[PDB]
DNA sequence: TGGCCTGCAACGCGGGCATCCCGATGCCGCCGGAAGCGAGAAGAATCATAAGCCGTAG
């Protein structure tokens, strides 16, 4: 929700993941920063989807 | 297509009968072995008690 609020599209430029990170601490998730990046991590990953 | 079962006819040998000689055997007495499973001990299958990682959380 915070990548399509931020309006990040598959057709544009890419983006820096700390700013996408602080973002959802700062609105939705405020529960770390560990976390988040370990999912985007993992979303991240070939081999693990 | 080749071989087998059976009817017809001819031949032979053994079933039955008895008994004399005979071989097992039931019984009796004396001696042997194995069973008797109960118990002691060893091996093995199974049960009980720690970690390692799977991913967000502190």
């Amino acid at each position: 929700y915070a990548m399509n609020v931020l309006g990040n599209d598959w057709n544009k430029a890419y983006k820096k993941s700390a700013r996408v990170v602080g973002d959802v601490i700062g609105k939705y998730h405020p529960h770390g920063d560990s976390a988040v990046y370990d999912t985007i991590v993992r979303m991240a990953q070939p081999f693990s989807l």
